[PDB]
């Protein structure tokens, strides 16, 4: 059962396609059409059906060109309002009917960020994005809002003329709009059945660069040029993830570097990965983010979790293929000190919720609860580690790899649970039954904390990370002038990066030793958005006033809620800022992003 969606589930009906056509109002902030749905009965005799929606205003409902009767219940919170729908002619099994809904968004969509030029790069025109994952595709229109049901879909999406708009799906030609020249009406075309958080749609003064075969890079003008250079590598990892989960269905795979108030490191929109500017480091660093939304391409998108409860199997099985992609491009001793990384940030997610926390489960029950407050690291790097285990268990990597391919060919374009999966996993290792049967699966699935077992990791590249975070942290006063620049030559970016995770699962550390390690790492002029988050974090909870203007900056600056809710937490539990914090939260607020606002005020304890 899905919890979290008020719609008549898969086994009364299913959506088959959606047909979308609307106009984005930018003056009232509104997204206003009509959003056709063709549903095909699962029962005997279906008279009525539910939809989720969240926000919506419905004009009418028709089916057979006649307006039909609809009622919306009451608001169940973040769930939204349930939308009964009465069917003019009772169903049989297996019809299917179009039911057409005129409805209008409301400018506070949680789905939705609107942009005055003011937040935009180019500061003449306004931009908006959506976000669906994981239940706001009801804040943008009437529909089941489930996992469980793929649908294809068709868009035309009338917009200013001076703006492009994108979505999830091929781009289907561009004329003037018919009803009005000042605007331009884009389509789009998605062949492939996708889960209804997949819906994306980007409104903006858009360009583009070619950077591969199959893949342009949008953004404004003033990013063009440098995200060209910073995802340069994304062909290479596309014929590599096409080596590990078969055929890119696709078509095409396009990046849109989205303004900074993006609340995610990227979203695996089919078609149309999107990616937070703050990855933008100058010499492609950040790329296995990249990595990780290609993936997405094979797990998730292709094979998808039922139900928002068994989300690990989307994330595990995703961080698993990116971490092989990385290992093919920068060898195995690479993937296993990002795996390494990744039981760290584990390590940080338990202890933050608690050992005993209902998050910390794999397997999740998300009744009565937000999925954007269950949001953690933990199907990532819990998911990971179960999979990286097995991966040991099982006779490693190459033969781990025949099952992942496997997996995906045959779940393919459907949504599955997490005993799905453990089925598949048995089917397939039916020669390895005994080895498998040594799995305590009631600990890995369904017991809060680390899992029952740490896996085996390479140490290789984590050795000069401990051993400098390690001088650090048992040096006195004494020891603080052996400290230079020349501590950090052999270092990538990486293992600065992890260097600083390693000191920061320590903090706070002396003042003194702070003020040291920027006098002679000079960490402050480092742009690198996950080193710098690290290094301010660091800075904040070693309780550095001097830090304080920055912590702010980088948290405003861009919304980006890996790094703006730990930063403004931070801020909160130092008593030098606390007021600053909540001040700037309180002046930022109407601005911000609506997800990324309602959860930085809850973190605050700010209404
Ligand atoms: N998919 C994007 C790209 C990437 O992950 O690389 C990142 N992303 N954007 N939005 C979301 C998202 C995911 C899940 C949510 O609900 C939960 C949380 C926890 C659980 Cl156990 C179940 C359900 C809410 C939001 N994730
Ligand atoms: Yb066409
Ligand atoms: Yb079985
Ligand atoms: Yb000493
Ligand atoms: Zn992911």
């Amino acid at each position: 059962v899905d919890t979290c969606s008020l719609a008549s589930p898969a086994s009364v009906c299913r959506t088959k396609h959606l047909h979308l056509r609307c106009s984005v109002d930018f003056t009232r902030r509104t997204l206003t059409g009509t959003a056709a749905l063709t549903v095909q009965s699962q029962e005997d005799n279906l008279r009525s059906l539910v939809l989720d929606t969240k926000d919506l205003t419905i004009e009418k409902v028709v089916i057979n060109g006649q307006e039909v009767k609809y009622a919306l219940g009451e608001r169940q919170s973040y769930k939204g309002s349930p939308m009964e729908i009465s069917l003019p002619i009772a169903l049989s099994k297996n019809q299917e009917i179009v039911i057409e809904i005129s409805f209008e968004t409301s400018p506070k969509s949680s789905a939705l960020q609107w942009l005055t030029p003011e937040q935009t790069s180019g500061k003449e025109h306004p931009y908006l994005f959506s976000q669906c994952q994981a239940i706001h595709c009801r804040a943008i229109l009437p529909c089941q809002d489930t996992p469980s049901v793929k649908l294809t879909y068709t868009a035309e999406v009338s917009v200013p003329k001076e703006l492009v708009a994108l979505m999830s799906a091929i781009r289907d030609g561009e004329t003037p709009d018919p009803e009005d020249p000042s605007r331009k009406i884009y389509k789009f075309i998605q062949k492939v059945p996708i889960p209804c958080y997949l819906i994306a749609l980007v409104v903006g003064a858009l360009e583009s660069r070619q950077i591969g075969p199959r893949t342009l890079v949008w953004s404004e003008k003033e990013q063009v040029e440098k995200s060209a250079y910073e995802f340069s590598e994304t062909e290479s990892m596309l014929k590599i993830a096409e080596d590990l989960g078969g055929p890119y269905v696709w078509g095409q795979y396009d990046l849109l570097v989205l303004p900074p108030s993006f609340p995610y490191g990227g979203m695996e929109n089919p078609c149309l990965t999107f990616v937070t500017p703050t990855l933008l480091a100058g010499d492609k660093s950040l790329s296995n983010v990249i990595a990780h939304e290609i993936s997405h391409s094979w797990t998730g998108n292709l094979v998808t979790n039922k139900t928002w409860d068994h989300f690990w199997l989307n994330e595990g099985h995703t961080v698993y293929l990116e971490r092989h992609i990385c290992g093919r491009l920068f060898g195995e001793k690479f993937r296993h000190f990002n795996a390494l990384g990744g039981w760290g940030e584990l390590q940080n997610s338990v202890k933050t919720f608690g050992e005993t926390h209902p998050f910390t489960k794999l397997v999740v029950d998300l009744t009565d609860i937000d999925p954007d407050v269950a949001y953690s690291s933990v199907p990532y790097e819990k998911g990971f580690a179960l999979l990286f285990y097995l991966e040991q268990l099982l006779g490693g990597p190459e033969i781990f790899l025949g099952f992942l391919k496997a997996y995906v060919e045959k779940f393919s374009y459907k949504s599955i649970t997490t005993d799905d999966w453990k089925d598949f996993l048995y089917s397939y290792f039916k020669d390895k039954v005994d080895v498998l049967n040594q799995v305590d699966w009631n600990a890995w699935l369904y017991s809060p904390g680390l899992p029952p077992i740490k896996p085996n990791y390479d140490m290789t590249l984590t050795n000069a990370c401990i051993a400098l975070s390690q001088r650090w942290i048992t040096a006195k006063e004494d020891d603080l002038n052996s400290f230079n620049a020349t501590d950090l030559k052999d270092l990538s970016s990486h293992q600065l990066n992890e260097f600083l995770a390693q000191t920061l699962q320590r903090a706070p550390l002396p003042l003194g030793h702070i003020k040291r390690m920027q006098e002679v790492y000079n960490f402050n002029a480092i742009n690198n958005s996950e080193i710098r988050f690290r290094w301010l974090r660091l800075c904040i909870q070693s309780k550095w006033e001097d830090a304080i203007p920055l912590a702010l900056k980088m948290a405003t600056e861009q919304g980006r809620m890996k790094f703006t809710r730990p930063l403004f937490k931070d801020l909160a539990a130092f008593d030098k800022s606390h007021d600053q914090a909540v001040r700037t939260y309180q002046e930022h607020k109407a601005s911000m992003h609506p997800v990324t606002a309602m959860l930085v005020g809850k973190d605050l304890k700010v209404d």
